[PDB]
């Protein structure tokens, strides 16, 4: 308790010094007067705050070195108000002076005040003082205003396109704020009355004859089949009308939809709320789940979702290609050893959904990983056994294209492509447990020597997180007996080093890879030492190197993966 | 409305601010040459370097506002230090740094930074510096050390009778030490023998007001009475005799009490022991855990052959509480044989006589021979036999009946003083409602209830009892009554409340250094008990998170006791 510390009191003494100083009419060293008004204020917090103000104040002229300080070839008024605004800490505006007062604190390096002042005078901004809004924020060019100013227009510009205030507004900077896909819009019908108010004139509208180009920026296949069909019935020859066939086309060809993506075919709206999909969950009986109810870390609490047409599998392998999450397979082995060839594909993005055949292939339990245009399946199950023949397939074409096959025979085992280069580690070929790990590139077709496991584990998958195999811990019979395993590392195959990682609190194989918010988030498993399924989860980040609480599951289920994806503001609004 | 936002960095920015106001050498406004030395200095860095420099020469008096400023006792030695505090901005003590600070802070007549030295001598206190530091202790003595240096004295009596530390340590506190009966001790034989040693020379083991400013009787006799017997004849010897008898006096424990019999300490709080809980939690609750207050939490301890009493009655009766039987048929009746009562004044509990008559949740009041209870009750009916409850003599004798017929009723001591509001006919609403005070023991004329509500939520407002709205079937509704009424004699006038949520029928009663705290209570709607428990402040106008305790029960007894050393430890 003798440790030194930093004086913080001080500043607070030294207020209090100049504050009986002034009010005792001594120690005058700063005096401004305003048409004979006289203002006390501590001179001391006002002088160490900002560099300007202490170098007009004491340039080293005669004022600073006399009782009366006298400023010549200055401005009295925006000395006094700079100062006033320093020394209290407060913006006294009003519904004239408040662009004077800005600019004011603008002059004295103060950015917490004007920004305090711009935010109020923004959100107490009548329908009256609209021009006295826009013009403040040209003439000011604070780094601040204008960033108000664009987001109170990228949320009220519902309400502007009713007013005049939109034709008021410039029509390139709202064509430009409209074509960012950051602006909030419900209905493509809202947007396309409001770039006709944009390009016409508002009492016209409550002309098609020109097509604008701000009307492009609509994006033509995010709006409705029917709304875009009734559109293009009446739509002249023009720009217009062949984004409407685009989208036409693009909306009959569903089918083959990731395959003729456009970029007008983006969307626009939230990124996180991890949602997982399928799994298999003890409470209250093992059966295949289709609703959408997760934990997601980064809103610190349960996330809220609603699960449409979301398919009844559990522990199916999960591909994510053109931010579009697919199902393929998945093995139901929890309720009983049957191989499911069955899979479907969501696309949230295109507010469809598209049922992908699959061709018949021989593997159960098993990952793949797209890598581009093609994909690559590892692992795998024979009718009634494990096989060692790992025979990838192409969901773009239903191709069962060649791939390198596996090392050894792998039982509930998975493999995901690291930097284009699907990896295959531990596992358990039936009763013996396999521990060589062989990290077979897809781009070579064939299997490669890759480093083995830090530690002797069986029937643990492989993860590609971070580009590197962060996975370690892993607890199953197969090591021997319901054993936990003491020894933790992150051995990285792909460098051949141990590299630092987030140590996982509890070890089971074969883990979901979750990333979101930049954190390292692994759940799902079962442990051998609980002998159940763990519902235990932490998400917890090796960049941030920080230790906390991560959001607990609703129940506790197995097998569940999920993948980054835009989410719609519907989620949030509820 | 105009706020004020300060960032926590800016006592760097002053001083860079200071630093480059020194380095430019100008903005001077005071020029002082003092032993014909002249230097440039800014008054304001000057003064905000030092301490005591900003309160001495900025004081604001006469000689603050003169061209030349006087300084007597200031030597060379602390304008080297404040220099060297104002450069490294450091403030802390070395080993060759600490005894010319203390002698040339003596002279500088300023007792904070006398007092900083003295703590930092004893935090660098070792046996090669004890001159050093005895010299620092008697130059300041300051008073958030002079207990540590009681402390250190008294565990090193020994070394310290030939010390000269001995006559500069504090004598006052290392009596109130020896005198103290609640310091932290792993034994009372080699402690004693040391306390002994301490506070007299070994040769008298083997006028002055301080020797009777011991309070002997006041600390723990038990341990201290073959001390005593063998010591000098003193009259703090007849409260050893007296508490003799207090041994077998369990059953008349509130009627014993005396004036050396106190309450120690206010250390009152809700306990998550006791009662009966059906709803909204199946769960017995059993763990005797004392919520700490320096911890915030009540730490689970061992709890060995703590006091586990089901559907006890709740009183406040001088810190003693008095019942006989339990009955909670309301929200789920549940025989219990465990009988407790809660007696902080004398640190123990016992097994009281069981009455023949299972009447409580009424209100207890220590007056007259015995605890006098209003009518009385069975279980869950009423009975057409009148009779008072006698826990403490297990006498079952008919009593003249009441003037009211109220079975199963509710009352308690509000503010140490008996009140009831309306009444209830047991589990069925009735229309007449009549305010009978257990206290008085008669049917005292009161204002009358226009509007039939009962079994309301009573709050401390106002220093007094006070019943807003209710939450019942006769309104037809789960709606809120616009009617309060409330009767506060002593306050002249009605206290606005909001109106309880959560209905309170026969319910424990605790004050909490007046902060009234409510768990549990009835929900009509539900069809159960409330499953969470909140206050609703009428000042505050909004719903806050208090104590929350372990078990949402209903009408739990709380027991005030010997708390065990794992719980105080926290």
């Amino acid at each position: 308790v003798n440790n030194t510390y930093r004086s913080a009191q001080h500043s607070q003494a030294l207020l209090r010094g100049l504050l009986a100083l002034r009010d005792s009419g001594i120690l005058f060293d700063v005096v401004l007067v305003v048409e004979g008004r006289h203002i006390e204020a501590h001179r001391i917090l006002l002088a160490a705050s900002c560099d300007y103000f202490r170098g007009m104040f004491a340039g080293g002229l005669k004022e600073m070195e006399q009782e009366e300080v006298l400023i010549h070839g200055v401005s009295y008024n925006a000395m006094c108000q700079i100062l006033h605004f320093i020394y209290t800490s407060e913006l006294e505006l009003s519904l004239s002076n408040v662009q004077e007062t800005l600019v004011a604190a603008c002059q004295l390096q103060i950015p917490e005040i004007i920004h305090f002042c711009c935010d109020f005078l923004m959100s107490w901004v009548d329908e009256e003082n609209i021009l006295d809004v826009y013009r403040l924020a040209e003439l000011f060019d604070l780094s601040r205003l204008t960033e108000q100013l664009d987001t109170y227009i990228l949320k009220n510009f519902v309400a502007f396109s009713r007013t005049d205030k939109y034709r008021q507004l410039p029509l390139e900077k709202v064509y430009s704020l409209l074509s960012s896909n950051r602006l909030e819009v419900s209905c493509e019908t809202e947007v396309y009355e409001g770039a006709l108010l944009y390009h016409y004139s508002l009492e016209q509208v409550q002309s098609l004859h020109e097509p604008p180009k701000l009307l492009e920026t609509v994006r033509f296949p995010l709006m409705e089949a029917e709304v875009l069909q009734r559109l293009h019935d009446k739509l002249d020859p023009s720009p217009l009308r062949d984004t409407v066939a685009s989208a036409l086309m693009y909306h009959r060809n569903e089918s083959l939809q990731p395959s003729l993506q456009s970029p007008q075919t983006e969307l626009r709206s939230d990124f996180q709320c991890v949602v997982g999909f399928g799994g298999i969950h003890s409470t209250p009986s093992t059966v295949l789940s289709d609703q959408a109810k997760y934990l997601n870390p980064l809103l610190g609490e349960w996330k809220h979702f609603t699960a449409s047409l979301a398919p009844r599998m559990s522990n199916q392998g999960i591909a994510v290609l053109n931010n579009f999450v697919y199902l393929i397979g998945g093995d139901n082995n929890v309720q009983g050893f049957r191989a499911e060839s069955r899979c479907w594909r969501y696309d949230p993005r295109h507010n469809r959904w598209f049922q992908i055949q699959s061709l018949q292939q021989e593997h159960a339990d098993l990952s793949v990983c797209v890598v581009g245009r093609y994909i690559y399946a590892v692992a795998g199950r024979d009718y009634h056994n494990d096989l060692n023949a790992v025979e990838r397939y192409d969901p773009a074409t239903n191709s069962w294209a060649y791939v390198a096959p596996l090392k050894r025979e792998v039982y509930a085992h998975a493999g995901a492509t690291l930097e284009g280069k699907m990896y295959i580690t531990c596992g358990r070929r039936g009763e013996d447990y396999l521990k060589e790990t062989h990290c077979y590139d897809p781009g070579s077709n064939t299997w490669h020597t890759l480093a083995d496991g830090p530690v002797r584990r069986a029937w643990h998958g492989m993860a590609t997180l971070l580009n590197k195999l962060y996975v370690i811990g892993g607890s199953n019979n197969d090591a021997g007996y319901r054993r936990d395993v003491h020894q933790v590392a992150c051995y990285s195959c792909t460098s051949g080093q141990w590299s630092s990682v987030c140590p996982l609190p509890a070890g089971h194989g074969e883990p979901g890879i979750a990333v979101l918010d930049n954190r390292i988030y692994v759940l799902g498993g079962r442990s051998h030492n609980r002998g159940s399924r763990t519902g235990y989860v932490h998400i917890y980040d090796v960049e941030k190197d920080c230790w906390e609480e991560g959001p607990q599951l609703d129940n506790s289920i197995s097998g569940l993966a999920a993948c980054v994806l835009t989410l719609p503001r519907s989620l949030l609004l509820e």
